[PDB]
């Protein structure tokens, strides 16, 4: 028995459907289950709307957490009002039995959702460009001074379609987001959309996102991920293979830059050799983006020859921005304002 017979034996509430809560919420069917606990489906009688209720752990780690989360998202719904920044929108958050419930909006399904039911040939790329315009669109608003929200988990799981027929599409999930004074984790991230700062242990800001946002475009145009490291050394390499060996200003900065790389005594950096005998990685920078696109071959597949919005040159634009968006320099890396001025948008 825990939590009076509410609970599991692992901090999280036993759904059942149908249940009600308060005189309002009608509990309909799980969602979705995670570490911080659990997602339901529910029906808000009073609202009379479909609502989306995350019910965090019965666990002081996980309420404090939860408890960021909804500080954060209650900042941001005090400067977007109008919801027009693509963030989705904390409708309420209250304790019930001793979990705190976050009550969202109802959306779609996610972007990974979209790309299995492509069984992963990608969606077109101007269904890409539109997300990735909204997607700057949010990051420019979580940029914002007074937010200055790092989401910290970027990727198509956390990208929701509004409505499954409109190209419309929420950022979701702050649970692990952090505001730029107040960063406290350093493993974060999932792995094939980590940043390299993050992976290097280094220091970190809102750039991080807009390295997974470049991931998450490249896997959206091709269905499949960019960088899909088993591990942290493997994702490191991935990343090599494409875009080189970073900058030696960055990796005499980092403080786990031996754990991938080596330092030739003249100062010039190298990766750290495979074991005896095994097969290479493609050499630093020979995986071109210029090729895993498509640029001059009908795109991925070849499947997009003819097709508007996918000429040559809108491969090229669209190649420089991900490039752009891939800088191994959170410095220089390209900002939402910058993102949203580039030529793959006009
Ligand atoms: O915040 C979330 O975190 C999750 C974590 C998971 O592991 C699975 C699903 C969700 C999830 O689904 C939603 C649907 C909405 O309409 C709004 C918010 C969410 C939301």
């Amino acid at each position: 028995v825990y939590n009076d017979g509410y609970d599991d034996d692992n901090y999280d509430y036993i759904v059942k459907n149908g249940e009600k809560w308060m005189d309002r919420y009608e509990i309909d069917s799980l969602i979705g289950k995670g570490s911080f606990g659990q997602v339901v489906k529910a029906y808000d009688r009073v609202e009379q709307e479909w609502v989306a209720i995350k019910i965090i752990k019965n666990k002081k780690a996980f309420l404090n957490q939860a408890q960021i989360e909804v500080r954060l998202l209650e900042l941001m719904n005090k400067h977007d009002t109008e919801m027009k920044y693509y963030i989705v929108h904390l409708k309420r958050h209250f304790m019930f039995r001793n979990h705190l419930c976050l009550v969202f909006e109802m959306l779609s399904y996610n972007l990974y959702d979209l790309l299995r039911n492509t069984n992963f040939r990608g969606v077109s790329l101007n269904l890409t460009r539109k997300f990735a315009q909204q997607m700057c669109t949010a990051l420019l608003f979580l940029a914002t001074p007074e937010l200055s929200i790092i989401h910290c988990d970027l990727k198509p799981e956390n990208i929701l379609l509004c409505n499954p027929k409109r190209s419309a599409i929420k950022i979701v999930d702050f649970g692990s987001s952090c505001q730029l004074g107040q960063r406290i984790y350093q493993y974060i991230q999932s792995r094939f959309y980590r940043s390299p700062e993050v992976l290097l242990g280094m220091p970190y800001d809102l750039a991080i996102d807009m390295w997974s946002l470049g991931c998450i475009l490249v896997e959206m145009h091709t269905g499949e991920p960019l960088f899909s490291g088993a591990n942290e050394v493997d994702q490191m390499n991935k990343i090599v293979e494409v875009l080189g060996i970073p900058p030696a200003h960055i990796l005499d900065q980092a403080p786990k830059a031996r754990k991938f790389f080596e330092k030739l005594p003249d100062g010039t950096w190298n990766l750290k050799k495979t074991k005896d005998g095994k097969r290479e990685y493609k050499p630093p920078g020979t995986r071109k983006l210029h090729n895993i696109l498509g640029v001059e071959t009908g795109g991925p597949g070849g499947r997009r020859a003819g097709e508007s919005g996918h000429t040559v040159a809108d491969y090229l634009k669209f190649k420089d921005l991900i490039l752009r968006m891939l800088d191994y320099d959170p410095k220089t890396r390209i900002q939402p304002y910058y993102a949203l001025q580039h030529s793959f948008f006009k």
